[PDB]
């Protein structure tokens, strides 16, 4: 099955679904316009597939306007490692850009 979460909803929705999940969150911003976000996106699929135990989110910055610009986005894609830490958020790491070797990276050294 689809690994990938395909978020729509408010901010609100969004902090609760990061929430929800049992160890580490990516969350990639994301316009399908956008040609880093592309290249990034085709291969997402497969570090899910590999990664089981870590909770990829994807946000459409089109569809999804008021929960990026409320997470603070501006530029794409905007890349988020965040655990849940009692009932808050702890950020990780965070940066902009198709950096897949960071990504896989950051996956490692988190777990």
């Amino acid at each position: 099955s689809d690994p990938i979460v395909h978020f729509n909803g408010t901010h609100e929705a969004l902090l609760n679904r990061i929430k929800e999940a049992p160890g580490l969150v990516l969350v990639d911003f994301f316009a399908t316009w956008c040609g880093p976000c592309q290249r990034l996106g085709q291969i997402l699929p497969s570090i899910a597939e590999a990664n089981k135990d870590v909770t990829f989110i994807k946000v459409d910055v089109d569809k999804n306007g008021n929960a990026a610009d409320a997470y603070g986005v501006s530029s794409i894609p905007a890349l988020f490692f965040v655990k849940k830490e009692g009932n808050e958020i702890k950020t990780l790491d965070q940066f902009v850009g198709a950096d897949v070797s960071r990504i896989k990276a950051d996956i490692e050294k988190f777990k």
